[PDB]
């Protein structure tokens, strides 16, 4: 362990201490079932349990609106049936002596129309068989993926609704907090991840692209403002599951879905200081651009206006980590495509080991194949 010794500190966060901070990132595998997105625990368990030995494991992003999806087959945290596979899932990571928090999402304007749209609709069931975001601009020159697409072919995003304040308060929020609540209470988990990133309901309502509502307290008109959802969600998740249990993930330059904001800096640290009162267990970032067309420090601008843990991800090598915390510029580094490659990612760092090369082609194959087939080392 003498090549990347401070990748290899162990780690206050929240109420826990990791073995290392060598995190894995969350990652959408498409491995629950389609109509009831109920965890696919045979391959699912296997998975995770396999990756245990990371610092901590934050699972993949899942639903907390019953069949508002966004990847089609995507795991959910508001069903009894949802609820016990996890928990058998988050067991086995706990058997290996791992932690694990799941990411909560909400797909705003990116759910799948063919899906959504064909569902119910109820005055008892409000929010039900609508596409919901924080404006009513759909995403342009974007289409869905194959691999999250009805179809199984490219379709096209549609036009969301705006939701109205009330919603907001008092139909979006409570489902990601009874959604904490059935992650942390009922299934187990260590924590909950907030996902406010990548073009998804939080980061829409954080970034000016999406996000041009003209009054309210979730105004798109101010910075402020835009970070108030994020706040709001975040914080009275906190309030149900304790501070030291919520973790907060964004993406000020991620253009996905053509997001983008105009001052993605002064966005940042007015974000940072906001959740500053509310002592996480960490904050989570992507320190650039998925698409490679917008750039920034996020790393400089987090650091200097956040204390608390700071975890970076994208595109970093076990080096780079290393480096970054010595310097003291990050707190942790969580890995996606490694992790997805290699189940043993973290042994690999402490013997300084090659990594399996990924096979970006088969990340969503909903089958053993590209999900429980990378082999440890010389195995
Ligand atoms: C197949 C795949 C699935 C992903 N699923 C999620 C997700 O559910 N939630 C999320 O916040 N990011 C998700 N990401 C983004 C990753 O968490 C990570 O930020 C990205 O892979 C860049 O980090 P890397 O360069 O270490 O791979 C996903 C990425 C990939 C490639």
């Amino acid at each position: 362990m003498a090549t990347f010794p401070e990748l290899l500190r162990p780690l206050k966060l929240g109420r826990y201490t990791l073995r290392n901070r060598i995190i894995m990132a969350p990652l959408t595998r498409c491995q629950a079932t389609e109509d009831d997105h109920v965890p696919r625990t045979e391959s699912m368990l296997k998975y995770y349990e396999d990756r245990a030995s990371a610092g901590l494991i934050i699972a993949e992003a899942t639903m907390v609106q019953p069949n508002y999806t966004g990847f089609l087959t995507e795991p959910g945290i508001y069903s009894d049936a949802q609820i016990e596979e996890w928990r058998k899932i988050v067991d086995a990571v706990h058997k290996k002596g791992g932690l694990i928090f799941l990411q909560l999402i909400h797909a705003g304007r990116a759910g799948i129309p063919e899906k959504i749209l064909q569902q119910s609709k109820s005055d008892q069931d409000p929010l039900a068989g609508r596409l919901l975001a924080a404006s009513a601009i759909p995403i342009k020159d974007h289409r869905i993926p194959a691999y999250f697409a009805a179809s199984g072919e490219k379709e096209t995003y549609g036009v969301p609704e705006e939701l109205t304040d009330d919603e907001v308060r008092d139909g979006i929020i409570p489902l990601f907090v009874e959604g904490a609540k059935n992650a942390i209470f009922k299934a187990g988990f260590d924590g909950v991840e907030i996902h406010g990133a990548n073009g998804y309901l939080l980061d829409a309502f954080f970034r000016e692209s999406s996000n041009k509502r003209q009054s309210g307290p979730y105004a798109g008109t101010t910075i402020d403002t835009r970070c108030q959802l994020i706040y709001d969600v975040t914080k009275s998740v906190c309030d149900a599951v304790g501070s030291d249990r919520v973790g907060l993930r964004i993406s000020p330059l991620n253009g996905v879905h053509g997001m983008i904001d105009s001052n993605p800096e002064a966005l940042t640290k007015h974000l940072c200081k906001k959740i500053e009162p509310l002592s996480l267990a960490y904050l989570h970032y992507l320190r650039g651009d998925m698409v490679n067309q917008q750039i920034g420090d996020v790393v400089a601008w987090v650091r200097g206006s956040y204390s608390g843990v700071k975890i970076s991800n994208l595109r970093y090598d076990f080096e780079e980590a290393d480096q970054q915390i010595r310097e003291g510029k990050v707190d942790a580094v969580a890995f996606g495509a490694k992790f997805i490659a290699n189940p043993d990612l973290v042994e690999r760092a402490q013997q300084n080991w090659p990594l399996n090369e990924p096979r970006p082609e088969t990340y969503y194959t909903r089958t053993a194949v590209g999900y429980n087939d990378y082999p440890t080392y010389n195995k």
